[PDB]
């Protein structure tokens, strides 16, 4: 831990963002087992756990880039899943309040340097 503010920034958006998340839908890659066709029409998988992953090997540069797989999360979720699911809906509402995070926290990268 050499801790920089926005690696830390980073590390309370992400929290922020798992907390909407209410059921942890996107805590974990979907699972390939239940999901035999997931990657059939999923190029790039995403989900918190690679996300949180990702962070601590200092691959997120900028807010841009971790924002970017924030929306793949959702995305994805949308692409793969019919509209009348439990999964269509849980993204469409982590897209809104997602979004209201992300907002909040781009203010602060951008007072960053
Ligand atoms: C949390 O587990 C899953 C998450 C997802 C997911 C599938 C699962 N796991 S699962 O065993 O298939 C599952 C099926 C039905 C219900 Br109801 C709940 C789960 C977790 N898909 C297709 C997604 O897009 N997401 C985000």
């Amino acid at each position: 831990m050499q801790l920089t503010p926005f690696l830390i920034l980073l590390r309370k958006t992400l929290e922020q963002l798992q907390e909407k998340d209410t059921g942890n839908i996107f805590s974990e890659p979907v699972p390939l087992s239940e999901v035999p066709d997931y990657l059939d029409h999923i190029k790039k998988p995403m989900d918190f756990f690679t996300m949180k992953q990702n962070l601590e090997a200092y691959r997120y540069l900028n807010f841009d880039d971790f924002e970017e797989d924030f929306n793949l999360i959702v995305s994805n979720c949308l692409k793969y899943n019919a509209k009348d699911t439990i999964f269509y809906r849980a993204a469409v509402r982590l897209r809104e309040q997602g979004g209201a995070v992300l907002r909040q926290a781009r203010r602060q990268a951008e007072k960053m340097g």
